[PDB]
């Protein structure tokens, strides 16, 4: 029926409805640190989120998205391996039922508790819908979460979750600053890949940060309280909404550091 992360509609079945699932540039992937090529030509990332305007948070049935106003160059990413300006449209997470799983990308086969995705689209394409149809249409910043100390800047997010518990619920969510979710270092790995949920379009330049951010056990615990189902439907906790690593194929992972 429709795709999800259960046994009957999970990642292993997606190819039946979205054949690109077995494509040449699918994500996520395992990052082999000893095979990644340091590339001295990659520039430092430029994250300008001081003018970021958050608008709302929504449970879409597969994760929760925080959405931003992308009608102007308010929150942008540039530099790194990118040409042009990429505007932030939304962020969301992937997480596990247990602390030893949850991330999509892995590092030398290590899985983290969760993975944050900051999605941006290439302004030359005019809108999100056109950007996904192009090989360089999106730039996703991925950040790993490990469980340790609480992340103060994530608390406002944790606290509104009760109000968007089931699929299709939304809540006003203004004045959230995404700078509070960045690690100290912007060192990264980069490779050409795809969206990690259907339609799995291969339109993404991934920028994966080397340094994880820490969140407390209690913080991640609140994520696991969301539901995949809509209100008044049988309860299915939103856990394990991650796609496993895909074959690298003909691709090189480049590192911005040594
Ligand atoms: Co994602």
């Amino acid at each position: 029926h429709h795709w999800g992360y259960g046994k009957h509609n999970g990642p292993e079945h997606w190819h039946k409805d979205f054949p690109i699932a077995k494509g040449e540039r699918q994500s996520p992937v395992d990052i082999d640190t000893h095979t990644a090529k340091y590339d001295p030509s990659l520039k430092p990332l430029s994250v300008s989120y001081d003018q970021a305007t958050s608008l709302r948070i929504l449970n879409n049935g597969h994760a929760f998205n925080v959405e931003f106003d992308d009608s102007q160059d308010k929150a942008v990413l540039k530099g790194g391996p990118l040409d042009g300006t990429y505007r932030l449209i939304q962020f969301h997470f992937h997480w596990g039922s247990l602390d030893g799983q949850g991330s999509e990308h892995t590092v030398d086969k290590k899985k983290y508790a969760a993975e944050l995705h900051l999605v941006h689209w290439n302004t030359k394409y005019g809108d999100f819908g056109k950007a996904v149809q192009q090989p360089d249409g999106l730039a996703v910043l991925g950040i790993f979460l490990k469980v340790g100390s609480a992340k103060p800047g994530l608390q406002k997010v944790v606290d509104v979750l009760d109000s968007i518990k089931t699929k299709g619920k939304s809540a006003d969510f203004t004045n959230f600053d995404p700078r509070g979710l960045l690690p100290e270092s912007l060192d990264y790995w980069t490779y050409p890949g795809s969206l990690t949920t259907p339609p799995l379009l291969e339109c993404v330049t991934w920028i994966v940060l080397k340094e994880p951010i820490s969140v407390s056990s209690e913080q991640v615990l609140k994520f696991r309280k969301l539901n995949f189902n809509g209100e008044g439907e049988p309860e299915e906790l939103m856990v394990d909404n991650w796609r496993p690593a895909q074959p690298l194929k003909n691709r090189q992972i480049k590192a911005s550091f040594k």
